[PDB]
DNA sequence: TAGGTGCGCAT
DNA sequence: CCATGCGCACCTA
């Protein structure tokens, strides 16, 4: 429905202009953000006119909900400064929608262009629009196809595929690669002269620019050198007709008078031709000087003078690869040569070097002749010193896409130097199936035509498949940089490129170099670019207009070539290129899991062997049914390899002595329990006898867990009965019908995570396992910082709403690549990684031990296995506790009543709430020591394992406790054990009632996804009818209505089991528990208040607490560690200052009832130097107090900290 | 260079 | 008024 709020506005100032707190002002813009709050519902709209952004405030509620982002609104209200927000705000008594016509492509339906150069926000910090919206715009405009060519990557390929599907637009998959010429010769006119005895005319030119085509030399210098000594010198001035531009007068120390009277070039050129006879020409960047000289020669029909040449730049690059910059000044400085830039100086400088370079070439290598100077070219790190140029690579078919993935992977893994580089030889080998285009003004064809001439461009263009010409608006930065003098030269360059292409019979296309969608989005790019400072060369000049142009805009931009040629290169040739490519699929459709022979049989055998050992050869019918259904779902769907890999990883972890916990719903699987993957038993509560295999199950819902069951002795024999089972259906893990892909996230120890990764490498091979890769983008904090820095540098004053709009526009742009925390991606050995994704190094770190996938794992994890082998501190803490006490972690009673007391109060510990500042003794207990969870425990007083699982679900779920169950419990409507804590509980409760398995599963899925309201009326109706028909209370359905997100029961069971295992040691072995906690979990210690005693710890805690809610993350971590230290002190244990001999590098030591702090506790004692003092103390004592700093590498400062705190006092020096 | 600190991302 | 944890960017002694 039409959205209107107040009086009909008469059917508007630029928001930028309005600054007074005036009233009765019209203002219409675009709504880029919406937010309704509940008081009188208050409306806060951020609206923009692309000039500035203001905030419309309104106090109708149906309209409030109806207004949406992307709308156009006119308010005509009163600007009132007063607000919660300091900025001026608009109080709009009426807001009215307005219809804005979008950009349209006015060309005929069949005569639409294809945009072949598109940059998405996956071009790192270069483009700002998602490929999805660009593809949608192309679809709306009627374009038959569009290309996604990002700068060196293909990370937008999956999103581009989805968008092209949705929009009915063909996607051409390409990349803007940086290609480096594999072989750049050192010697040009190959000849068999002897370098040691030859005569060299080391020459140089001072020019009015860099374009040999469009400018000319003004000074010609040269020195004839022999045996390294000068023989003759030829210096001359050439006068251009035009006065020297101030740029030249400064770059080159030459003024118009300085060359006001000089010989004509024809004469100077003849003089140099005679002077440079039977000699080996020499130059720094000899291509540049030789091109200038040869163009000048040809200007007067003089012979090209093709004597042997040497380019000192290439020779220096080949001889001294260790160097980083090879310009003349840098090289002259390194080799101690002197230079002011006048041609004479340049020449003498090059000569003084060239002698050294030729001597090195003759001695250090076998290059005694001119020809031999080219033998070893393009071999080794040559790619690293070369200057890359832009090329466009498009996949023509699926094999072309695999080749493109290989090229990207090699440019990321083998030829990376500050950018992904492709050597031209590699691009030549894979060219079939690939379309190569000249890219932009940074491509080599445009560079040659604007700086070297038509013949060099027609030779380079021989290698491309099509030639790209962009509108003059894209090239404007060249005219601003003096690279192209004026628009006439630009038009000439573009026309020559069109002709060169027709001459060589190549497709010439107009591309556009799109970097953002609309002309108003340019600002975003600017901000991003500005954020790079001097790192980005684009900051030197102004950015072009690289928005997405329609067909008519492109035809207008190329009208200077004539209507026929423009219509050809814009519409016909682009669509020809599009038609050349067949439909390509960058992402697979099915899941390709690895194949391990005998996996289904192995999983079944393991499960049944463990089940027999635990429940006797005749298995209980309950266990028989469970195992049969689980294994039929697993082995039936080909999911046994997932279970087998998890089993092997956990088995190897257990052999090394580490417990593996789980996250998610793996604990819902009884096959996961029997195979050993998970510790959670999802069976119904029950007893089983460790000795005689007797078992007894309670499927009546009388106990929440087998742990809550009372102690009992075996009827068959005298042994005690082990109680297990938590009533977790497997449908939560395998879904109803068991067709769901199992997902087993395992929390291995932090120490052991690398071992598990390497074990995956062993299981599947080094070439088929890759660390899952993530793409980190510009988020709100970074975008806000970018906008603030931009406004500071440009000295503007943005309104908070604009700033927020500019931050939004620049958000989501790719900023870096990293690794997923625990995700290893496994490729089936019958395929290769390039069937799925390119590869790279995380953050482009070539020293990385693992390679990550180029694509974000979200785009590929449906087609290959992503092993979540995560690291958690709990298995580390439990391993340390086992080390410190010998107790096996799995023998710890998780049903102990005394331990559960810690969840009621601090007394079991032996301390008060008054002393430990906490009602509960769960401080330092994982997932239960937080203030929120501690408050929930205080308000609920759990006393059973089922109630602890409830607490986990309620504390971690969304909308499950704050407004849904805190009240129900406080008012006695339901007990803690009755409210909805975990998603499995909904199904369990409904099944225990009259509801059926399917209905209960559907209800639980709808509630856990927060779709109770989102589902249609008919569905909600069926569910409500069934629940009420079966005596399901009203408060239970009300709860379901308010739940946004719920967590699995197996997840909570695993985390509660770990917490109980740690709490056992906290209660019965306090010193061991505190030692393990501080050694593993605590990283930032004051240690001074800690070493003092309880009073200093309490004072530090009070300081942090009085710092208030506005406290740093470091302060909050310090508060946590200080709370633990205070609790430990209250219980009679104490900390001790570090000791050089006693203290460990990273672990607290136990001595009596005292914890000796490690070196890493000392403020900044560092960790490497920490191990150092450990290494030194075994060589010998630390005598003189100076010896310590000397060997250990202890920084005086730290020595001071130890000096005052008593550590070094021992030292008798 | 090695910590320290944000900050983004993920389970 | 969710917990925990990893990894890279950037700054600084
Ligand atoms: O957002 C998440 N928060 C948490 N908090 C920690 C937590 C600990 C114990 C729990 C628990 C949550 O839940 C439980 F009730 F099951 O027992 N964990 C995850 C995760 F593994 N994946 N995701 C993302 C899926 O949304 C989350
Ligand atoms: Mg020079
Ligand atoms: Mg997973
Ligand atoms: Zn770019
Ligand atoms: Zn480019
Ligand atoms: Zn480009
Ligand atoms: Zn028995």
């Amino acid at each position: 429905i039409h959205i209107q709020l107040g009086r009909n506005i008469p059917a508007t100032t630029p928001m930028i202009s309005i600054v007074e707190e005036e009233r009765r002002v019209t203002l219409e813009g675009y709504v880029f953000d919406k937010e309704v709050r509940e008081l009188r519902k208050i409306l806060t709209l951020k609206i923009t006119d692309y000039t500035s952004s203001f905030i419309v405030k309104k106090f109708d509620e149906q309209v409030f909900d109806a207004i949406s982002v992307g709308s156009w609104l006119k308010v005509r209200g009163s600007i009132q400064e007063d607000t919660f927000v300091r900025d001026l705000v608009m109080n709009a008594q009426d807001i009215i929608e307005v219809k804005h016509t979008p950009r349209k492509d006015y060309a005929p339906e069949g005569e639409k262009r294809v945009e072949l150069h598109v940059h998405s926000n996956m071009s790192t910090m270069d483009a700002t629009n998602s490929i999805s919206d660009l593809v949608a715009q192309a679809g709306k405009w009627g374009h038959r196809a569009i290309a996604i060519t990002d700068h060196g990557g293909a990370q937008a390929f999956p999103e581009a595929h989805s968008a092209g599907k949705k929009a009915g637009v063909k996607i051409l998959y390409g990349v803007e690669a940086n290609v480096v010429d594999d072989g750049v010769p050192i010697a040009y006119n190959d000849a068999h002269e002897a370098l040691s005895e030859a005569t060299y005319v080391v020459f140089a030119v001072a020019t009015t620019g860099l374009s040999a085509v469009y400018d000319t030399i003004i000074e010609l210098a040269a020195v004839k050198m022999y045996k390294g000594n000068v023989i003759e010198s030829f210096d001359e001035f050439i006068d251009p007709g035009h006065p020297l531009s101030r740029t030249t007068v400064d770059l080159t120390g030459i003024t118009d008078g300085m060359v006001r009277g000089s010989k004509s070039e024809e004469e100077v050129l003849r003089m140099f031709l005679e002077f440079s006879k039977d000699t080996i020409l020499v130059a720094h960047n000899a291509a540049f000087d030789m091109g200038f000289l040869n163009t000048s020669y040809a200007r007067y029909g003089i012979p090209e003078a093709a004597n042997p040449v040497i380019d000192t730049l290439e020779l220096a690059r080949y001889l001294y690869p260790q160097f980083k910059r090879f310009g003349l000044g840098v090289l002259s400085k390194k080799f101690g040569v002197s230079l002011e830039h006048r041609a004479i100086y340049d020449a003498e400088a090059t000569g003084h070097l060239a002698w050294i370079f030729v001597k090195e070439a003759m001695d250090n290598h076998n290059m005694l002749y001119h020809d031999q100077l080219n033998e070893h070219i393009g071999e080794g790190d040559s790619y690293k010193r070369a200057r890359p140029f832009h090329v466009t690579i498009l996949a023509k078919n699926q094999a072309g896409l695999k080749d493109l993935f290989k090229l990207i992977s090699m440019s990321n893994v083998e030829y990376f130097e500050r950018v992904p580089r492709i050597p031209r030889s590699q691009l030549k080998k894979m060219r079939e199936n690939l379309l190569i285009g000249s890219a932009c003004d940074k491509g080599e064809i445009f560079e040659a035509m604007m700086q070297k001439g038509v013949e060099e461009a027609r030779n380079r263009a021989k290698f491309y498949d099509y030639i790209e010409v962009m509108p003059k608006a894209v090239y404007a930065p060249l005219i601003e940089q003096e690279l192209v003098k004026n628009e006439h030269d630009l038009e000439e360059i573009i026309q020559n490129l069109v002709e060169i292409g027709k001459s060589l019979d190549k497709i010439v296309v107009a591309t556009g170099n799109v970097h953002y969608l609309n002309e108003e989005d340019a600002i975003y790019r600017k901000i991003l670019i500005n954020s790079m400072g001097g790192a980005n060369p684009l900051n030197r000049h102004s950015l072009p207009d690289v928005h997405f142009r329609t067909t008519d805009e492109m035809l207008t931009a190329f009208h200077f070539l004539g209507e026929e040629t423009a219509k050809e290169i814009v519409v016909e040739n682009t669509n020809k290129i599009a038609d050349i490519c067949e439909e390509v699929i960058p992402v697979k459709d099915e899941l390709y899991t690895p194949k391990i022979p005998g996996s289904e049989d192995e999983i079944s055998e393991l499960s049944y062997t463990k089940a027999k050992q635990m429940y006797g050869d005749p298995l209980p019918e309950i266990i028989q049914k469970r195992l049969k259904k689980e294994l039929n779902s697993i082995n039936g769907n080909g999911f046994s390899v997932i279970y087998l890999i998890a089993q092997k990883l956990v088995h190897k972890s257990n052999e090394d002595g580490y417990l593996v916990g789980s996250r998610g719903s793996v604990g819902s699987s009884f096959v996961a329990t029997m195979t050993g993957i998970t510790e959670v038993n999802p069976l119904a509560p029950h007893y089983y006898c460790p000795e005689c295999q007797y078992s007894e199950f309670f499927e009546d819902g009388t106990y929440g867990s087998g742990f809550d069951m009372p102690e009992k002795q075996c009827p068959k024999c005298g042994a005690r009965l082990n109680k297990d089972g938590h009533d977790i259906p497997f449908e939560t893990f395998l879904g109803f019908h068991g067709d769901k892909v199992p997902d087993i996230d395992l929390n291995f120890s932090g120490d052991y995570q690398a071992e598990a990764h390497n074990y995956t490498k062993v299981l599947f091979g080094e070439d088929y396992v890759y660390r899952a890769g993530t793409i980190g983008t510009v988020a709100d904090k970074t975008a806000y910082g970018y906008v603030k820095g931009y406004e500071r540098d440009n000295n503007l004053q943005f309104r908070s709403a604009e700033v927020d709009r500019l931050a939004k526009g620049a958000t989501g742009v790719k900023r870096t690549t990293g690794q997923h925390p625990g995700g290893i991606i496994v490729i089936p050995d019958y395929m290769d990684v390039y069937d799925f994704t390119p590869i790279q190094y995380p953050a482009d770190d070539q020293n990385s031990e693992w390679k990550t996938t180029h694509f974000d794992f979200h785009s590929i994890h449906d087609n290959v296995l992503k092993l979540d082998i995560l690291g958690h501190d709990d298995p580390t803490v439990i391993r340390m506790l086992q080390d410190l006490s010998g107790i096996d972690p799995q023998t710890i009673p998780t049903d102990d009543p005394e331990v559960m007391r810690i969840f009621a109060g601090p007394e079991v510990l032996g301390v008060s709430q008054e002393q430990i500042y906490s009602k509960t003794g769960t401080l330092g207990i994982p997932e239960f020591g937080t203030r929120f969870v501690r408050g929930m425990l205080e308000e609920t007083h759990p006393t059973t394992f089922a109630e602890l699982l409830q607490i986990s679900g309620l504390s971690h779920g969304t909308d499950v406790w704050l407004g849904n169950a805190e009240e129900l419990i406080r008012r006695g409507d339901a007990t803690l054990a009755e409210v909805i804590g975990c998603r499995d509980d909904i199904m369990v409760y409904l099944i225990h009632a009259g509801l059926d398995s399917g209905m209960a599963f559907k209800i639980m899925e709808t509630v856990r996804k927060g779709q109770w309201n989102k589902i249609p009326d008919e569905l909600r109706e069926t569910y409500l009818s069934a629940m009420k028909e079966n005596n399901v209370p009203d408060w239970y359905i009300d709860s379901c209505s308010k739940i946004k997100y719920m967590f699995p029961k197996a997840h909570a069971a695993a985390y509660v089991l770990m917490a109980l295992r740690v709490a056992y040691f906290k209660v019965y072995f306090p010193i061991l528990y505190y030692c393990a906690y501080f050694s593993v979990r605590a990283d930032d210690f004051d240690l001074v208040s800690m070493c003092k005693g309880k009073d200093a710890v309490k004072q530090a805690m009070k300081e942090i607490t009085d710092k208030g809610l506005d406290a740093s993350v470091k302060e909050k971590n310090q508060l946590t560690v200080l709370e633990l230290a205070n609790e430990m002190l209250e219980r009679g244990f104490k900390f001790g200052m570090i000791d050089l001999y006693k203290s460990d590098a990273v672990n607290f030591v136990i001595e009596g009832d005292t914890l000796i702090a490690p070196f890493r506790a000392v403020p900044s004692l560092g960790t490497n130097v920490a191990k150092q003092i450990v290494e030194a103390r075994k060589d010998g004592p630390f005598l003189s107090k100076e010896d310590l700093a000397t060997r250990g590498k202890v920084s005086k400062t730290l020595i001071e900290y130890m000096n005052d705190n008593g550590v070094l006092k021992d030292l008798p020096d």
